[PDB]
């Protein structure tokens, strides 16, 4: 073609663009999930990253597979450092991510992070 600089390349990357959604509202958010899903129905585990109301805000958003619904977790910003319960922060979203991988999330039982929103994976791995 004429014009070029056209394609995404994101492989092996931390927090892939696909969980940061331009969606504010947490309703859309549950129908995304369930619409990427060729089955419609997301998988346990399936968590995001979208906007809130405030300006330049972020709120991790979870799919509770167990209950059929989405959480809300939003992240707030200190000294660098994304946190969710305060004292408790990580530098860069990434780490979080691994942090809770073992840590269930807050306002949950059995509540952790498995795959990522828009994110694919091979039927190889399962």
């Amino acid at each position: 073609g004429s014009s070029g600089s056209s394609g995404e390349d994101y492989e092996k990357v931390p927090l892939p663009n696909s969980v940061f959604v331009n969606t504010t509202e947490s309703c859309e958010v549950e129908r995304l999930f369930k619409a990427t899903s060729p089955r419609g129905e997301p998988q346990d585990g399936l968590y995001c990253i979208r906007n809130s109301s405030t300006k330049s805000g972020k709120v991790l958003v979870v799919w509770d597979e167990t209950s059929n619904k989405v959480r809300n977790y939003r992240i707030f910003e200190k000294d660098s450092k994304f946190y969710l319960e305060g004292e408790v922060l990580f530098v860069s979203v990434g780490s979080m991510v691994e942090h809770y991988h073992t840590h269930v999330l807050p306002s949950h039982q059995s509540l952790l992070l498995r795959h990522p929103y828009g994110y694919t994976s091979g039927p190889s791995s399962g």
